[PDB]
């Protein structure tokens, strides 16, 4: 028995985003009591005469309207399985809601038997469903592979309304179509996440760089190893400088070993010395950093502003390129980059990578002035001398979290033989097109 609302707030709610540029209305807000509920709504959009749009909406934080469903329903995704150990699987899982916010996997995991997830993302105020929609990732990806490849089984529920259960061994097109998939193919209102022994403890680590190339070179050795770091990223930084994130986490056991782990791997590297900073907190702490930050931009009124964000994967083999093109030369906020190990991904995913073993993750995370249109305007006009860049030049760049549009774009963006496989998935569990419309993929 779910509750179907035009409560003015929750209309307001479900017609933004994080990216505060695109504002699609839709007719109601549904809130959902269990997956049947889900099941219901989704049904009666399929059956109805018209075939209203239906999107999940996790946390909002989507940059272009992928959450948001024009004159139709959005599902506020946003007692609970304890965690479960598998001997057949060689560990724990834990079965979650879809719309379960990473920080609250993470609190009830660590209090029942000192459990986490073992791939993040940076920010924890996201959606179980809608980071396993794109990938999930942050600087454990480089070893673990993104969230989506974190993942045993997933209750979804389809196009059509029905509930299914998919896995590797049970409905795999569904189950591989769903993962990075973007809302396309159904609604996950169950994930089996894959669980670790947590830390307790993280030795979190900074050093600057002045030259790209030593920089480029000791994240891409960091990322082959495996002694090794738990946590490889890094950010652009204005004087420009380079600055290296990593992480060696421990428990009790580890804690007299620590030190020398931290020292022996930083021995190795080419950072500008008298340039390392450290911190020692507490594994929750580290997670969670992006929400104090949040925090105290929300107490500034920089929070709930515009972020015209751009996020690519780049081929290591034109990283070099892309720098002296970009960080030196387009730009002249936050700017991420961090290479990933591409075997770490499964190939049966709707995820997108470039066609290179080394990839990089360019994250734009700029934030537009408040209450300044102007500021957002410059800015994506940057975000598209960025595309253009890479066009020009023939970097075989994708876009994480594509605002594409065109049906070409999509085309070139997954390629014809990824192409073929989403279109014939699309048939398949979403024929009608109802949901996540807010893509701009699929039409009625
Ligand atoms: C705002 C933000 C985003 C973010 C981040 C930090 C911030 C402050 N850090 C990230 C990181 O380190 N790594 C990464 O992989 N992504 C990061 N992001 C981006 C984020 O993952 C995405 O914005 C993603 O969409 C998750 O956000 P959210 O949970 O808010 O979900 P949504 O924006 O409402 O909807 C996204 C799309 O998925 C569909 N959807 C939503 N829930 C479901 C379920 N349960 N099942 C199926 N599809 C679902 C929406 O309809 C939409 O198309
Ligand atoms: O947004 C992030 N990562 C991200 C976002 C979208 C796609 C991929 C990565 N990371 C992050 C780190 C520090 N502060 C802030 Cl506000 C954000």
């Amino acid at each position: 028995g779910g509750r179907l609302s035009v409560d003015a707030s929750d209309i307001a709610e479900a017609s933004r985003d994080f990216g505060g540029v695109a504002r699609a209305e839709p007719m109601a807000v549904f809130h959902p009591r269990a997956a049947g509920d889900v099941a219901g709504l989704v049904g009666a959009a399929f059956r109805s005469a018209r075939g209203f749009r239906v999107s999940a909406r996790g946390h909002g934080h989507s940059i272009s309207g992928q959450a948001q469903a024009a004159g139709g329903v959005v599902v506020d995704m946003s007692a609970r399985a304890l965690p479960v150990h598998s001997a057949a699987l060689g560990g724990h899982y834990v079965d979650v809601w879809g719309g379960e916010l990473w920080v609250d996997v993470l609190n009830w995991t660590l209090s029942h038997g000192g459990l986490a997830p073992r791939s993040w993302t940076d920010y924890l105020y996201l959606s179980v469903g809608g980071t396993l929609s794109n990938a999930g990732i942050s600087g454990q990806a480089f070893h673990h592979g993104p969230q989506i490849s974190n993942v045993y089984e997933l209750d979804v529920v389809t196009g059509k309304g029905e509930v299914v259960t998919c896995s590797e061994t049970e409905n795999p097109d569904l189950f591989f179509g769903v993962l990075g998939g973007l809302g396309q193919f159904g609604i996950i209102t169950r994930a089996r996440i894959a669980l670790e022994r947590a830390p307790k403890r993280v030795r979190w680590i900074r050093a600057l760089y002045s030259n790209f190339s030593e920089f480029t070179a000791d994240q891409e050795r960091l990322i082959s190893l495996g002694r090794r770091f738990d946590y490889v990223e890094g950010f652009v930084v204005a004087a420009v400088l380079y600055c290296l994130e990593v992480t060696k986490n421990y428990d009790d056991e580890t804690a007299g070993s620590v030190d020398q782990d931290v020292d022996t791997l930083l021995g190795e590297l080419n950072f500008l010395p008298g340039t390392v900073f450290t911190t020692d907190l507490p594994y929750v702490d580290f997670l969670d950093r992006v929400h104090k930050a949040e925090l105290k931009l929300r107490a500034k009124g920089m929070w709930e502003v515009p972020h015209p964000w751009l996020n690519l994967f780049v081929p290591a083999s034109r990283i070099a390129d892309f720098d002296r093109g970009v960080f030196r030369g387009v730009l002249g906020g936050p700017v991420l980059i961090y290479p990933m190990n591409k075997h770490k991904w499964d190939p049966r995913s709707s995820a997108v990578t470039p066609d290179e073993e080394v990839f990089y993750l360019v994250a734009f995370l700029r934030s537009a002035l408040p209450g300044a249109p102007e500021s957002l305007e410059a800015l994506a006009r940057q975000n598209q001398r960025i595309l253009d860049f890479c066009a020009g030049t023939g970097i075989g760049a994708k876009q994480y979290l594509p605002g594409h549009k065109a049906r070409h774009e999509w085309a070139e963006h997954f390629g014809a033989a990824r192409w073929d496989r989403f279109a014939r998935l699309k048939a398949e569990f979403d024929p009608r097109a109802i949901l996540a419309a807010g893509q701009g993929i699929f039409r009625p």
